[PDB]
């Protein structure tokens, strides 16, 4: 078996410090524990996969791969590009953390830092130069189907079957739109009555009809609605501000030794809003992205 | 389900490109994907657990736990304290890095800075002043023997299991020397033939009559021989360098997508060592303590 046969079926834990007896169960499923690290190891692998179905790819062929992305798709890609024998370009601002350029370098990706002053911009546009110069595959996150697929065909199969079928509401921070979308489905599919809500940043609340803004919750609330999110889905939005997340975050891994990431921080604190709201008899199942390894240099654990 | 519960149960891969034709099988369990980060997670958990069990402990109850190390096992023994409520302290060189002692706190663990000359004879003084001024528990994990039985009972089981009893050799980087006595114990009760090779650094190479030594391999090669290695289940002992060993940890990174530890490097490079002396038809399996997330500021890959 490959690394890319070592994704998936993460656990689920139950908090039990953090919640009040007021409160429906909080599930939290851990997606820190996939080999690269997060939640995005499905899509990152899911689309490649895709990929090579279509024929569009063949693996251990050094083709070559281009995606805008330094979070946690980069990693995941550059994951998977390492295993199956691809070239990966990955294109994003200057302005990148050493630590992060360290972690996608390990994994022999190629970077290409663009004009820090156009932020994403710069970085879309290069990559779309060099699908176009190199006929290159981009695997395109935020609109690729093979995202949502992932989540439809093993996230939610994962967490329904943890809980037995016994879910009131999922609580997802919505970034690419493909887990709440997949995840969201699947469950719907099978539970008439469960909830499906986004959370977003309280300061780039575009799903609550607000506006773009600059968050610290890595890895969710893009600023846009993307096509992967299908928003006839949703049964509500609750927005989060760092201030109540962070110190959230950090309770959780004093508490409960759950030491997750900052996007994690802002899904719990959704997901206690949201377990008050249902009540005892209840369950509220939710997903941490990734754990807190990657942010020691914030000012959520800094 | 609690955190302690996500211990475990961990893959193993098979390696395919820094491998050779005339090489053994090569498969690698991945520790590194437990909640704690490392495969300190199971005797920290079991040496919490036996404690729990004999009556020295009760979870809930606030005891005291003390411990002189601030590497893997002090961020497994923080997660469990943190979610079986015991207060955790933990003794170490005052020359630690923010990073380690950042993670630490996140868990609640309350640190004791001790004389950075007296390296870890002032923590290991420290910890011994606060069991006897505070009655508390100190796991004492290099004599512990619920260490050892830690691995005995699942490290062992999962890995004989998951290559379906076929494994000619079992290669590890000693450290408490819990694992490679647990598993290799598990391991020649089942298979007459396998063999158990220890592997150290050269620089600090006791196990070879050697002498001991500053070194690069963050968790494994001690120093010292512990009680709980069983030099009597040894086949061989094999010195690596970290010259030989971070080429190939950045090997595995960019060529199978296994983003390891520093120690993951050295047993791998043993591991293709005794590989290529059992030649093809044979299978050898090492495991891997931890990934490359917390060394990202090392050598192995600034
Ligand atoms: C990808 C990611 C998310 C969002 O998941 P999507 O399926 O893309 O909606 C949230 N937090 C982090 C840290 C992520 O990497
Ligand atoms: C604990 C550890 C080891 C050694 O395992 P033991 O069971 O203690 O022999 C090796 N490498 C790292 C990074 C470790 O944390
Ligand atoms: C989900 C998005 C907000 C970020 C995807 C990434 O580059 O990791
Ligand atoms: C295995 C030993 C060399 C180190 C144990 C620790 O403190 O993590």
């Amino acid at each position: 078996m490959r690394v890319e046969g070592a994704i998936g079926k993460t656990p689920v834990v139950r908090l039990a410090k953090v919640v009040e007896p007021d409160m429906a169960e909080v599930w939290v499923k851990l997606e820190g524990l996939n080999p690269g690290g997060s939640i995005k190891d499905r899509p990152a692998w899911y689309m490649i996969k895709d990929a090579e179905e279509r024929g569009i790819l063949r693996p251990g062929s050094g083709q070559v791969i281009v995606e805008p992305t330094s979070g946690n798709t980069g990693i995941g890609l550059a994951m998977i590009a390492a295993s199956r024998g691809y070239r990966l370009i990955l294109t994003m601002p200057a302005q990148m953390s050493e630590e992060r350029k360290r972690v996608l370098k390990a994994f022999g990706a190629e970077l290409v830092l663009t004009d820090p002053e156009r932020r994403m911009l710069a970085a879309r546009e290069e990559a779309l130069r060099l699908k176009e110069e190199l006929g290159a595959f981009m695997p395109d996150q935020f609109k690729n189907p093979a995202n949502v697929r992932a989540h439809y065909e093993t996230t939610g199969p994962e967490l329904y079957e943890a809980l037995e079928g016994r879910i009131d509401a999922f609580v997802y921070g919505s970034g690419t739109g493909g887990t709440i979308t997949g995840v969201g489905r699947y469950l719907k599919e099978r539970i008439p009555h469960v909830k499906v809500i986004a959370v977003e940043p309280a300061r780039s609340n575009v799903l609550s009809g607000g506006k773009m803004g600059q968050h610290g919750f890595q890895g969710m609330g893009p600023g846009f609605i993307p096509e992967n999110l299908d928003l006839s889905l949703l049964d509500g939005v609750i927005q989060v501000w760092e201030e109540d997340a962070f110190p959230l975050a950090r309770r959780l891994a004093r508490e409960e030794g759950l030491f997750l990431g900052m996007s994690s921080g802002g899904i719990v604190w959704a997901a206690l809003q949201v377990a008050r709201e249902l009540g005892p008899g209840k369950r509220v199942a939710c997903i941490s992205p990734d754990g807190g390894w990657k942010y020691l240099s914030t000012p959520l654990y800094a």
